[PDB]
C-alpha cells in the first residue's frame, strides 16, 4: 500500500453494491490505510453493504436517508460516540426521478424538481453541517457531479440543473470551511454504468459517445475515479478546496465531435 | 421611439415598485412599443403595479403567487384569452429568507433551501411550461441572475447555489424550446438598490465595492439593464439563446482590487 | 431606422467582401444613423471595398495591414483630421495558415505560431492603442472570436489558441479603459461561410454539425451578428464591458449531440 | 517511499533555484521514486542546477532555451541516447517583460507581447512534439499557469494573456495525444515567491491579498505545488486529461472580499 491515509478514519454514504462508484473510492482508501464507516439506505441496501464493509476491513454505522434528519443525527452519533473524531467524507449520493429522465427539462414535475434538490444538493450542505465540529483540522469533503452541469446533456434534465446547484454549493461550502482548513471539492466523474446511473434514457449511447470522442478514447472505471478521490482525500490535495476536479477521460473539453468519430 | 418592440405583447412578473428590475424593463419596453401585462403578488403589491401598468398603458392581468399552481394557470389563461399568442416573458421573481442572507452558507435550514429553490429556480420552469403553449410562433423569455452564481459573493450564500440552478436551468430550457425558436436568455446584473436587494446584509459596502473596483467604476441603473433587456427581448438579438449576459459594468472580470 | 447610432461615427477594419462580418456589421450600423470608415488590406481587397463603403455611404480611410505599424498610424491620423473624435471600432481581423487548420494542434510551425498571435491577437491592443486618444468622451471596441477559444474544435487548432488570447486580452483592455467609459467587448460567433473562416479544414462539416445541432437548429448569419453588434456598438449596452457574447443559436452550450 | 513514481523517468525544464516551483516538484517527484533529468537555461543557471541535480540523485542532460529550437533537440538527443522513453516532462516555463508588468496593458510593446507569447506558450507545443516521440507508450505533461489567465489581475496583464493561450493549447495537444494516452494538465498555482513571480508588480500585496481572502487563509508552497504536481504526473490521475487543477488554496472561487475581511494599507 502508499500509506496515503494511513491512521485516517472516514465515512461513506451511497454505497450501493460493487458497481458503486463509492465502492471504488472505498478500495482504493482502503488499500491506502483508511479505516471506514458506511451508511446504507434501507434495509435492502443494507445486506449488501454488509459483505462489501467486511471486505474493506470497515464497518457498517447504520441506516441513513438524507431526507430523515433523525437518521443524518443518529449516524453522527454512532461516529462521535466511537472515534470522536472525523478525517474525511465521502457524499456519493444523487436521486432522480427516472420516468422523467427523458424528453423535455421543461415537462418535468414539480415533485421531481423539489426531490431532486433535496436528495442530491441540500443533503451535502445538511451533511456538511452536522459533521462541521467532528471534522479534523485538515480535514477533507468530498462529493461527485457531472459534466451536464456545465453544458447540456439530454434526458440528464433536472439532474444537471441540480448539480449545478451543487457545485456552487461546494464553493460556498469551501469558503465557510476553510478557515479550519477542511477543504470541500467535487469530482466530475465521466458516465459509469451504476445502479443510479441506467435510469437515465438512453445511457449505453452517452457511454459510446464518450468512448468516441473522450480524449483518452476511453470510459473511466471506478477504481480510476477512487484514485482521484484519494488525492482529493490525502494530504497531497492540502491547497485544493472548491475544486470541480474532472476525471472522465477528458470529455468536458470536447466543443464538437470529430468529423471522422465512428457513428454510435 | 426606436420602436424594437413594436407591436409585440409580453408579460412581466415581478414589478413591486418604481425601483424593481422590472420596472427599468417594463419603461423602456413599452418606449420601444410594447404591449405590457403585469402580475401581481398578492393585495399588498397590486397597490403599486396599478398605477406603474396605468403609466407604461398596460395592463394587470390578475394575482399571480408561483407557489400557487392554480394561480399561474389563471393569469396565463387571462393572456391567452386576450392576445392570444405571447412574444416575451420576463420572469424577475426571487425569494430567499432574509435572516440567512448573512453569516454562513453552511447554517441554512432545510426549509429556507427548499423555499429558495422553489420560488427563485422551480418558478421560471413552472412559467416557461404555460407560455411554450403561447408561443408557437417563437419568442423570448428572459430571467435575472447575479455573479454569486458563479463565484462566493459574502451574504449571498443560498441564493448563489440557487442562481447557479437557475442558469443552468435557462440552458436546459434554452435546449428544449430552441427548435420552435423560443429563445430563454439571463441577464447577470450588478448590484442595484431595490426591495428585494435590500434584504441582503451590508448591502452597502457592496454597492460601494463594486463602485470602486468594477472596470467602469459605477454601479448599473435599472434603466441600463432595462436597455440591456429590450435587446434580449427584441429581434435584435434572434440568433442568442442560453446565454447568461453580465449588465454589471464588467465586474465579473476582475480577479483582485483595482489599482486606484 | 431605430436610430441606436444617430450621430456616431465609427470605423471598421476587416471588410473583405460583402460576405465578411464586417459588411452585416455596416449595414446594420449605417441603417441605425452611423457615419462609418473603412480600411482595406491591400489592393485585392480595396477593389471590393471602396465600392461596398460606397453602398453604405461610408469613407475609405486607406488601406490597413496591421503588421504594419506605419499603415496603422497614417488611417487613424486621417481619421483624426477628418473627424476629431471616433465613438467605435469594429476589429474584424483574423489569420492563420489556412494549411495548418487541420490535422494535429501539436504539429503546428512556430512561424504560424507567431503571425496568427500577431496578426489575430495583437493587431488588437495595437489599433486600440490609437483609439484612445480619439475615444476620450468614451466609446465601444468590438472584436469578433469564436467557441474554439473555450472548447476544442477540430482543424481551428492555433485559431483556438490565439481566440483564447483575443478574449483574455479584450478583458484586460477593458481593465484599462473602463474609467475612461471606453467599453471593449467580443461576439463569439457561430460559424459563417467567409472568405476567412473557408480556410477552415471541414469547414463544411462544422456549418452543418452547427445547424443539425444548436438549439435554434439553424446557423446565424451576418445580418444577425449585425444586430448584436449594434447593440454593443450603441448605448443599449452602455453597461457593458468586458464580455464574450454568443451570437450562435445557442451552440455553445450543448455538451453532446442534440436529440 | 510510497512509490507513486517508482521506475519512472521525466524531464524538468525551468529549475531556477530552491524557490522554483520545478524544485518543489523534483523534491516531491525523486521522493516518489522518479529519474529525474533537468536542463538549465545558461551559466549562471547551471551554477545553481547542477548542485541541485545532485541532491535529488538527478541528472543534468544540457543547457536549453526554448527560443533556441536547436537546444531543444540537442537535449531531447541526449534523454533518447541516456534512456529511449520518458514518462513524464515538466514545463516551468515563463516570461515577460518585468518593466512591463505595470500600469496598462494597453500599453505593452509588440515585442513583449510576441517574445511572452513565444517563451510562455509555444514552448509547451514545441517541447511536446519532440517528447511525443519518446512517450510512445504513453505519459503525463504537466505546465503551470495563473488565475489571472481567468481574471484580470492587475500588473499580471500580458502575462494573464499568453497563460490564457497555454491553457487553451493544453486542451488542444490533450485531444491531439491522447488516443496516444499521452495526457496533458495544467496547475493552476497561487502566488508563491519565486525569481520569476517578483517581477509583478506590488507582488507582495498580491500575497498578502491572498494570505487573507483565500478560503484557506494561507499562500501555497512549492512543496503543495510539488504533491498536486506527483499526482498529475503519476498514474493515480491516469483518467485525467486536458485539465486546469487549481492549487491556490481556492482563491480562484471568491468572487469579492467579505466585508469584513481586512482593508490593506500600504506604506512606502
Ligand atoms: N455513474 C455515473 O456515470 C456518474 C457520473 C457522474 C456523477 N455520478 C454521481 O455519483 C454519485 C454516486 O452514484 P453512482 O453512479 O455510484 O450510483 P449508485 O446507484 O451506486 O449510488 C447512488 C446512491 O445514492 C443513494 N441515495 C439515493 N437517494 C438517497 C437518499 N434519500 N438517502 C440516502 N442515500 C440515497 C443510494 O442508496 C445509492 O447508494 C451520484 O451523486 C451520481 O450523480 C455518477
Ligand atoms: N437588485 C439587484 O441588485 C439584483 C441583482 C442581480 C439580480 N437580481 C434579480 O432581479 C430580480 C428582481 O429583483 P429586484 O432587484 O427587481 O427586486 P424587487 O423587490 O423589486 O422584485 C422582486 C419580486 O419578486 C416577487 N416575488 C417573490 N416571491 C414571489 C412569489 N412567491 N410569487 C410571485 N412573485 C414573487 C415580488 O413580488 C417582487 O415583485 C430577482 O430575481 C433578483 O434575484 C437583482
Ligand atoms: N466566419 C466565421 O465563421 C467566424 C466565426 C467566428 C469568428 N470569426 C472572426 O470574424 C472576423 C472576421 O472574419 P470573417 O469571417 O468576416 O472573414 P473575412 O474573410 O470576410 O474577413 C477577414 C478580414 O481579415 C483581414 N485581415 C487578415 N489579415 C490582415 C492583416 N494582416 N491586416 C489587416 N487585415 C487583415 C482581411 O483583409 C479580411 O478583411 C475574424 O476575426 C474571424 O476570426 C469568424
Ligand atoms: N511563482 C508564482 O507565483 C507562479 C504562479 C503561477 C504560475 N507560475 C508559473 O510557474 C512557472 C515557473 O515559474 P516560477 O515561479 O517557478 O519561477 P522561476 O524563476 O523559479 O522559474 C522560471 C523559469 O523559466 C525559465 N525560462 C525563462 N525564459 C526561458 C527561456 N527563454 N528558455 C528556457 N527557460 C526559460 C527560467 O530559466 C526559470 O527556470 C512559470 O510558468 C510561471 O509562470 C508561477
Amino acid at each position: 500500500g502508499n500509506g496515503l491515509l494511513y491512521g485516517k478514519r472516514g465515512l461513506i454514504l451511497g454505497l450501493a453494491n460493487n458497481r458503486s462508484i463509492a465502492w471504488g473510492i472505498a478500495k482504493t482508501a482502503s488499500s491506502a490505510g483508511a479505516e471506514l464507516a458506511f451508511t446504507y439506505q434501507g434495509e435492502a441496501m443494507k445486506k449488501r453493504v454488509e459483505p462489501l464493509a467486511e471486505e474493506v476491513k470497515g464497518f457498517v454505522c447504520g441506516h441513513c436517508d438524507v431526507s430523515d434528519s433523525a437518521s443524518i443525527d443518529a449516524v453522527f452519533n454512532t461516529i462521535e460516540k466511537k472515534w470522536g473524531k472525523l478525517d474525511f467524507l465521502v457524499h456519493a449520493i444523487g436521486f432522480s426521478d427516472k420516468e422523467e429522465l427523458s424528453g423535455r427539462y421543461v415537462d418535468i414535475s414539480e415533485s421531481n424538481f423539489m426531490m431532486t434538490m433535496n436528495i442530491s444538493v441540500y443533503s451535502l450542505t445538511a451533511l456538511t453541517k452536522r459533521a462541521e465540529k467532528l471534522m479534523s483540522d485538515g480535514g477533507s469533503i468530498l462529493t461527485l457531479t457531472y459534466y451536464g452541469a456545465e453544458k447540456v446533456v439530454p434526458n440528464y434534465n433536472v439532474m444537471g440543473v441540480a448539480k449545478a446547484a451543487l457545485e456552487a454549493s461546494v464553493k460556498y461550502l469551501a469558503v465557510d470551511l476553510g478557515p479550519k482548513h477542511i477543504r470541500v471539492n467535487a469530482i466530475s466523474a465521466g458516465p459509469i454504468k451504476t445502479l443510479a446511473a441506467s435510469g437515465i434514457g438512453d445511457f449505453r449511447y452517452i457511454l459510446k459517445w464518450n468512448e468516441y470522442n473522450a480524449p483518452l478514447r476511453r470510459t473511466v472505471t471506478i477504481e480510476e475515479v477512487g484514485d482521484s478521490a484519494l488525492y482529493l482525500l490525502s494530504d497531497l490535495s492540502r491547497s485544493v478546496t472548491g475544486e470541480v476536479h474532472h476525471v472522465d477521460s477528458g470529455y468536458n473539453i470536447i466543443g464538437m465531435k470529430a468529423v471522422d468519430a465512428p457513428d454510435i
